[PDB]
This record gives C-alpha cells, sequence and structure tokens, in this order.
C-alpha cells in the first residue's frame, strides 16, 4: 500500500498525533504534517506545484484537512489546491467550507429532512415578540454566532428573558442569531462520530449542575453510550447529506425522537476515543485505504 | 406578467432605485425592498414563511439579490430561503457566496481555462524569497485580503519592496494574500456587464496621475469602451463559470491578450449606466421575465 | 485678535460648518478644518512641525478637537503635538482621552461625589447572581461596551431577564459590561451642554412609545428644557470634574434628584441648536477667544 | 511584616508562580492571584467592595498588577478600585494606561528629553514621499500599531520599499503606525528591568540570522549584559518619566549613544531571570515592603 498521506492542520495535538501515529503504524504510509498558513502555490497556471518552507511539497495520495474554525477561507483554498493536484481527500473543500456556515448546513439538513429542533434564523429582526412566538419556545435557547464562529448560547426561560437578550444582540455588532427550543434531555447530548457509513464511536456529554450547556468542558463530563439504531441511521444520513466523510454529529433526545443540533467536519478525538478504547484514528486511515488510489 | 418581485439589499441607492424604478415601469411588476438583516424565519420545518417587521411576507415570484460584502453569509441564507420558497433568483446564494471568497474563485476561473494575470496566494509563506521568485514579478501587485474583503492593493516595483510588503502583511493580523505581476496595460481596465448570455454595457477605468490603482474612484476617470469580440466571450465565459445571471466581469489589456482580474455579482450600476447611456436595470428585469416561473 | 484656529475633525458635518461659520463671523479668524489621520509629524525632535498633505502646518493659536469615537488614539496623539506646539485646546488631549473611557470617567464622578445611578462594573462575573444582587436592581439596565465603545443598552425587567443577558455578553466576545437600575423619569433625559463654567443650552431627549432608549434617534424627539439651578451646578461641575472645556452632560430625573449618566467631550451641535435656537459654536469660540495667547 | 498582596493577573506562568512563590517566601506575605475579569464591582457607591466568584475580597495591603496588552481598559479599572481602597499598587493604574499607548509615551519620552531613535507617526499621510523624507531614513523601520498593540515591525530598506510598505497599512484596516530610522547595533538590543530607582537586572537580546527583529523569540537568544552608568542612568529616567515602579526599558546601542526604543510596565521575569541568576520577582516584593501601608 505505502502512501504519502498529508495532514493540515495547524499544529502536534492528540488528534494530529494520533494520526501521524496510525498512518506509520498501519500498512507503513508516509505521513508530513504541515499547517496550511505555510503553504503558498501558484493558483493559476492551473494546479502547479504548492510551497512550503522554500521547498516543493511531493504530492501525497491523500491529504486529511484538520482545519481551524477561523483559517476556514485559505485553509480550504489549500486543501482545494491539494485535490487539484490529485490528492484524496478524507471531507472535501466545498464540504467542508459549507459545514462552517451552521446557518446553510442547518436549513440544508432540514430541507433533506432530518429532525432538528424548531429553529429561527435572525439578526435584526425588528419584532422580537414576533420571533419569540414563531419557534414557539417560551423557554427556548439563543445562540450569538457572528459571520461563522458561534461566540454564546444562553437558556431564556421566560419570554422577557428571551426578549432581554435578543433584544442585546440586536445591536448587531452580534451579528447573526440562532432561536430554537430547550429540552427534557437534561444537558445531555449524545456525540457520534460517523466514518465514511458507519458510527465508529459515540459518547454522552453530561452537562455540570449548574444551568446546563454540557459542551466538552463547559462543566462537561463524557461516558460511554448506548445508541439505537434509530440515532445510529440518523448520525449517518446527517454526514451522507452533507457530504462529509469524517464528522462528529450531535444528537439530542427529545421526546418525539433523536433531534441533531450540530454537525463537525473536525472532531476532536481525545475525549471521545479515551471515553471508549476505539482506535478512531485508525478507522480514518482505513477509510483513506479503501478510497484513495495508488 | 405582472410578477411580484423582491430586492434584497440594505437600501435605497442608484441601483436599487434604478429597479424599484424599472420593474414597476416594464411590464407593471410590484416590488419590494427588504433588508436582508429584517428577515427572519424558521429555516426548521422546511420552507416556512419569511418574516418581516412582525408581518409575513407574501411570496415574490423573483428575488433581486444584492447583498453587501459584509453581509453575505446571513444574506445568502436569507436569500436561499427565498429560493426553498419558489422565487427565481437572479444570482443564487450558492453561486453568490462563491463568488465572495476570490481565492476559491481565482482557482475555478483558471481550472476552467480562463486566462488570468499569473497569481501566487499566500498567508504566511515563511520564505518570501521563494514566493517571490515563484509569480516571476520583479515588479507585482500585493493585494492583502483577509477572511473574504479586500483591504489594499499595493504596487511593489522592486524585489525588497515586495518583500518588506510580504514580510509586513505575514504578520497574520492581516490574513490571506494573493501576489501576480502587473502591467502594461496603464492604470486601466474594461469593466463588462454581463446578463445572461450577453455583455450588456461596458466602461474603460482609468486611473489618476498618482501611481495606479484605476478604481471606481481611488481616483478613477470613466469613459465608454471598445470591446472586442474576443473580451466579450471571454467575460460570459467568466460568468458562465461563475454560475452568475448577473456579473462585472473585469479585464486587463495584456500583450498577450485579454486577462480576468476580478468578478462581481453585484455590480455597481451608476458609473456603467450614467457613462454609456444604456438600461441596465431593465436589462435585468427583462431577465427575470424570461426565467422566472408565474 | 484674529486668530488661526484649527479644527481636528474628519469632516464638513453640522457641528464642523458652524464653527468655521462662526470664527470666520466672530472676531475675523482664519480657520482650517484638518483630518487627524492625514497628520503626520516627528514625535522625536521634541515638538517638530505637523506634516499635512506634503506641506508644514503654519501654527494655529488654538485647536477645537472633535475626535471620532474610534479613532481617539492617533487622534489625541495628533491633538497633543498641537498642543507642544502652543496651541490653546477646548478639551485637552488627556482630558479627551479619559473621557472616553466610560469605565474611569464614571469612577472618577463617583469618587468627587457625583450622584450617579447605582453601578456595577464586570466582565465576566463568575456569579450573575451575587452580580444582580449587589446593584441591588430587580430591574436595570445592562450596558455592553467592548473596549471603549458602547455596543447596547436593554433594560432587563425580572431577575431571569438580567441573568440571561449577563451570561449572554459573559462569553467575553463582548467584552466589559455595566449594570446600573432602571428609572421613574421616562425615556427622558436632559441634555446639559456646557462651555466653561456654564451651561450654555440644554434640551429634553423623549423616548418613543416601544421600550425606552431616548437615543438621539433610536426613536428620539427633542425638545427644549427647564434646567433646575441644582440640575445647572451638577452638570457644570461634572465637567468641571473632567477636565473638560466643552461638555455634553446627561442628566436623569429621578425621585432622589438629579443624577449624571454619561458626560461627552464631543457634543453634537444639530439637535441642541436647532431645538432651542442658541448660538453654541459661538460660545466656544469666545470661550477660545477669553483663553488662548496671541 | 506580614501583608496580603493580590497579583493581578489571568493565570499562573512562571512570572505570576516566581512571586506567589517570592511572597510566601519573603517576610511570610500573604497571596492571592486574581484574574482581573473576574473582578466584578460597584464603582459607584465611592469605593464598594471587590467581589470576585461570589464572595468579597478581604482588602490587600498591595496590589500587584500584570494587566495584558488586551485586557487593558477592564483591567486598569479593577486596579484603580483596589487602589480607592487602599491597596498600594506597584505600577498604579494611570501609569500603566498611558504606557500601553506606545504613541503618548514616545511622546512624553521625547518632551522629558530622553533620547529615542528619530521618530515619525503617522495614520493615513497622504503624501508618503514626504514622510520618508522627514524622518530622514533611506533604510527604516516601520512598525504597525492598530490601535494600541502592535502587529508588526519591519525593514523598508530601498526608498521603494518604505513606500511600498506605508502604502499597503495607509490602508486604514491597519491604522496608526510608526516610522523610526534602522541601526548600527545588529539586531541587538539592550533590555533593562528597572524596579524603584535601580536597574536590578539586564540581558542582551540578539537577532537571528535572517534579517533583524530580536524579539524575546522572533529567532532571538539571550545573554548577560554590560551595561554603562549612562545605559543605567537612562533606563532609570525612563521608567521615572513614565511613573512606573516596575519597567522593562529597551535600549539601542547607537553610534551616537543609547537610544531607548520601548518601555514595559509589565516586563517578563523568565528569560532576564534564568539568564542572570537574579531573585528579579524579589525585589518587588522588597519594594512593595518599603512603600506599601501596614
Ligand atoms: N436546543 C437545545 N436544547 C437543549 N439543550 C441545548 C440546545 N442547544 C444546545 N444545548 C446544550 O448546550 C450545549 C452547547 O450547544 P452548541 O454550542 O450549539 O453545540 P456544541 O455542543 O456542538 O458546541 C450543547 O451541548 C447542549 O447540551
Ligand atoms: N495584476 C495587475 N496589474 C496591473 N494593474 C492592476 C492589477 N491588479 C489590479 N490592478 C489595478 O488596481 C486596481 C485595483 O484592483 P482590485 O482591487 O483587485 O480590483 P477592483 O478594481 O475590482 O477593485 C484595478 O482597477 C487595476 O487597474
Ligand atoms: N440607568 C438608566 N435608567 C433609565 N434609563 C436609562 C438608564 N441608562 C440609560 N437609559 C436610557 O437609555 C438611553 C441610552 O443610554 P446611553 O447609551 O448610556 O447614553 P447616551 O444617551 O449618552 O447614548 C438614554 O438616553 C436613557 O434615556
Ligand atoms: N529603530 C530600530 N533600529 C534597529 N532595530 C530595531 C529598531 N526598532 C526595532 N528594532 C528591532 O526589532 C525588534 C522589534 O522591535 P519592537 O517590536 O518595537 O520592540 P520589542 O522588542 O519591545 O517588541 C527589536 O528587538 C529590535 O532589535
Ligand atoms: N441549504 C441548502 C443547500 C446549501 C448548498 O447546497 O450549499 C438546501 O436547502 O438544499
Ligand atoms: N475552484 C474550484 C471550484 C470551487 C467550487 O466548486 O466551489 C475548481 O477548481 O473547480
Ligand atoms: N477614576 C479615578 C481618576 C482617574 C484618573 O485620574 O485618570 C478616581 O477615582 O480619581
Ligand atoms: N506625551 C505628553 C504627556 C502625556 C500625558 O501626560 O499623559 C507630553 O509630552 O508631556
Amino acid at each position: 500500500s505505502h502512501m504519502k498521506i498529508a495532514i493540515l492542520s495547524r499544529d502536534g495535538t492528540l488528534y494530529s498525533c494520533k494520526r501521524l501515529r496510525e498512518a506509520a503504524i498501519q500498512r507503513g504510509h508516509l505521513v508530513e504534517i504541515l499547517d496550511p498558513l505555510s503553504c503558498y502555490m501558484n493558483i493559476n497556471p492551473a494546479a502547479s506545484s504548492i510551497h512550503y518552507k522554500g521547498r516543493k511539497l511531493p504530492h501525497f495520495d491523500a491529504v486529511i484537512p484538520r482545519i481551524g474554525t477561523a483559517i476556514t477561507f485559505y485553509g480550504t483554498a489549500a486543501l482545494r489546491q491539494f485535490e487539484m493536484l490529485g490528492s484524496y481527500p478524507l471531507n472535501e473543500s466545498v464540504a467542508i467550507a459549507r459545514a462552517r456556515d451552521k446557518l446553510r448546513s442547518m436549513q440544508l439538513l432540514a430541507r433533506q429532512g432530518i429532525d432538528l429542533p424548531v429553529t429561527g434564523i435572525a439578526h435584526s429582526p425588528d419584532d422580537t415578540s414576533d420571533l419569540i412566538d414563531m419557534v414557539g419556545g417560551a423557554p427556548l435557547v439563543v445562540k450569538l454566532v457572528e459571520g461563522t464562529q458561534g461566540i454564546g448560547v444562553v437558556l431564556a426561560e421566560t419570554r422577557q428573558a428571551a426578549e432581554s437578550v435578543i433584544d442585546a444582540f440586536r445591536g448587531l455588532n452580534a451579528h447573526i442569531l440562532v432561536q430554537e427550543y430547550i429540552k427534557e434531555a437534561q444537558g445531555c447530548d449524545i456525540r457520534c462520530l460517523v466514518v465514511g457509513d458507519e458510527v465508529v464511536a459515540a459518547i454522552e456529554r453530561r452537562a455540570k449542575e449548574g444551568d446546563f450547556r454540557s459542551n466538552l468542558h463547559r462543566g462537561g463530563a463524557a461516558s460511554v453510550a448506548s445508541i439505537t439504531p434509530q440515532e445510529r441511521e440518523i448520525a449517518i444520513k446527517a454526514a451522507r447529506t452533507m457530504a462529509l466523510d469524517v464528522a462528529g454529529v450531535d444528537i439530542l433526545r427529545a421526546n418525539r425522537g433523536p433531534l441533531v443540533m450540530e454537525v463537525n467536519a473536525s472532531p476532536g478525538l481525545e475525549g471521545i476515543e479515551k471515553t471508549t478504547g476505539i482506535d478512531i484514528a485508525g478507522k480514518m486511515i482505513r477509510w483513506i485505504e479503501r478510497h484513495a488510489t495508488t
């Protein structure tokens, strides 16, 4: 087999290490870890070599992009050139790009029939009351975003809280913002990791006592999870819908049923690997092996 | 005929006025001018009405997006919902979005065989000298960008100037940056306006005495233009390649031949209309008439 | 008399016009309106001439700074050099600088015994409940700030609203934030204009029906005002405390008495002049005449 | 003795550790390390207790501020309240604030007779050529700043390089910018640390081969230094001029003589302590002991 695999990321942390690791072990591939910001290239004379620290990169059979949530325009541009050069990517540029846009993504999932929590979109709404009644929620979650980031979620328990929050962010200096209703659940969401056509690993993220969130560490506490065949199907469908080869789908257990809340094109590996003991980084190299062409 | 056409833009300026104007005249259409930021809607239960100042919008047969270069994530999200609701757009969401990304666009044009000036892409290159020799240029233009904007172009006449400039912007607080070679020309570029499958109008933009630029007004001076059949074909091909129904293509007259430098999905109307005396806003309403379905 | 007065501001709008106007009329002074951003100078060899569009400025007997709320670091640097060159300023650099910092200013006023509304300061408080009980308010105003700007005020009517708002902004991407209690009043505040040791003019700013604010135009409606001798004294004391020669003091009429809410070192002239019919721009030139040394 | 000393900083890193360390050792003081962002307090009813994680802070005899270069408005506001409460600060709020403003500081040093390199100040100069000839330098250093930060320095060796750089940053999206001439020296500057009325420690910072800088690590390499009595006097005078109790003065060895280039109100301790083996953190606690009042 023996591939030259590149890993597009900004440094050596567990996930990037765990595949330098699993690609050198598994069918003895060669691996170079490249900062996308240090690539530079002629986007003109179509294709052309990619340059890195004064030398020309040597042609990778595959590229594993792991692009930051703040470097996504240049990151995917570099990714694109590798694709143009022949490298197989897990998660392709177009799909990664789209994925960062939570709005376009939520829309896409919704159109494709995937059960989400009822969700409003807004920026400078002009009539907060009408916005709150739309969506329905007497208590709901407001999620600030700003461009393509996320900079806060907050629970609004009463009508007035939801009003004061929206009116606050309305001062466009916060820009785009999302409304969806809160849950039964209990600060607990299931995170599935999809690689290709299967859910490779899954954990429960539980919130702390003080309010909810649940986030990785906003007071988070991980534990191994018991996914229903229904939840497994959905998390795969979300990834398929998104055109992601590797993805983190987050699911909320509502009375009505499982609801997708978020999809990630660069899920972290540490918490989910350490929690379950599963070789995820290996299932990704294995996926590359089944699809890249040497 | 009689359509309800919406115009997605942030205010009443010549271009937005000139089509409220041309749609009310031409086959007596009804027009509402909407700020995208004031739309708010359920992106979930697939489709769902768009809300605006407390009321529900009434279904537009067509939407004319004219989205700002700084509102492009929410703008195209709102655009998308109109599309999902049945409205025909001139310039669709996906195509508009992509267009803002100058990097993805330059790449796309290049791949599709369109003659551009030789162009390097870079962010934090690590070896400026190698970057400068790549691209070739002893004198070249450095174009700062930052995310998806543009915040400066500058001519670097010597090797050292090109060095000092790159090293300056390299401090990532400027982020993504473009290198391409300077011209014969003479601070003068041809701007074509494409509507559908034809170039509807064209002007020459001439720079002032002090250095170049040429920009609309960075010292700009407009005058009617004599486009060659070759230049006309290209400006149409660029728009086709970009999937833009309406576009501003800017062309540089180089010795080698015409070179596309830029493509815009919301070209201004004033300078080009006043200069030529052509009813552009009408050719766009006319285009809508040939393609929207009532 | 005949002075050379410079006006440090970024353009010709009512206030800047109304003193080019009043300085050319009143004792026939000469006036140049300079953009601070276009000044450039040697801050070293102590003093040294200030340069502007390739020429050296000619020595102004006085400088009227009218520096933007976003240009205040360079603005006051240029201001400083004029001071170093001999020019008398109304509002000096140090005082202007300090004034932009609403936190340092509120603190200073408070220390100097000036009645303010009870006010909490916070950034990432860690225990919102304790913050809300401090300050007291069951209903209070949260005022987002971010560095030195202001980007929103909002009323929180219930405990929960005040909670959700603080928790929202707590995501430091909003940075520094202010809590103070809401009023009787009724979206109405008195704005005094101080020039030297007297209140030169005063208006009432009344809010619209929908909630409060009251702002110039956040639904604002101006009308001539009846200031009590007590309110007049305070607005003068605030300016004195702040070391401002010209200032806009905003006062809230509370049961307890008049409360300073805000102090401005570049108050607008239009609304207050048109409302009252008073020649404010002239009272400022007159002040310059009494204090600048030719 | 036994003082309660607070350390205002955002975390445990060498310098903050090395004084928790030296204050618990030296005359057995009690130390609490507080994040300024987590303080919250009533700036009104003059003074009032400072709150931290739901509890009231207990009165510190002294406060050691170590405020970030990006938190300086809120940081110094919290600092100010400690001062208002009786705590002795090394480096007081006003002096710290001013210090962040490199422009006001360079100006102040210059006015007070301290030899600096010849330095131009500019933002959007309008005539770069005149700016370059002012300052004199055929080769000079351009230092981007933006508000109050620093985001780049660069050497411009030729006239054209200096032109292209200024014209680049001129696009105000870089904001305020500094010109000063380059050196003999050789990417090497002397860094003195002043505590009170003496230079407590000093190192040489040497640049790498590729161009200059010299920065801590922009390729930096530290080594113990041999300060002349002249250089020692200056570094003390700079700190005195700046009203800093603790300061990092950086000096360039020019033919003409020693030139101050920079003054810091929160110098790092690690590089300078490890290089020289001097107990700096102790000389600061000792200073506090001589001046704080229990
Ligand atoms: N609609 C909702 N209902 C209930 N809890 C939610 C909802 N949205 C988010 N949360 C909680 O808040 C946390 C933050 O959500 P968010 O930032 O959108 O996603 P992520 O967990 O991927 O960062 C989630 O882990 C979840 O437990
Ligand atoms: N590669 C180039 N060679 C010569 N001149 C150029 C080049 N790129 C840009 N210019 C000049 O600088 C101006 C600014 O270009 P740019 O900002 O990229 O496009 P736009 O004109 O669409 O804003 C152009 O009008 C053009 O005349
Ligand atoms: N503590 C308060 N109590 C009642 N109303 C307030 C309070 N603070 C502000 N407001 C109202 O909100 C408006 C916005 O206040 P702010 O932005 O702080 O000052 P400014 O009016 O100078 O912009 C004010 O005009 C005022 O009428
Ligand atoms: N005027 C100058 N002449 C020569 N070298 C300089 C000059 N200014 C700065 N340098 C070099 O560049 C480095 C960066 O300078 P700067 O960022 O201003 O200060 P600091 O070293 O405090 O960060 C300095 O250490 C110095 O060696
Ligand atoms: N969200 C869109 C798709 C977005 C895209 O294709 O990029 C939809 O409803 O299909
Ligand atoms: N620039 C890409 C296309 C980008 C896209 O499809 O969005 C190419 O070379 O085809
Ligand atoms: N706010 C400070 C004064 C601020 C200053 O002097 O700059 C005080 O209580 O005196
Ligand atoms: N730079 C000023 C002093 C600045 C200040 O006092 O804050 C001077 O020349 O004195």
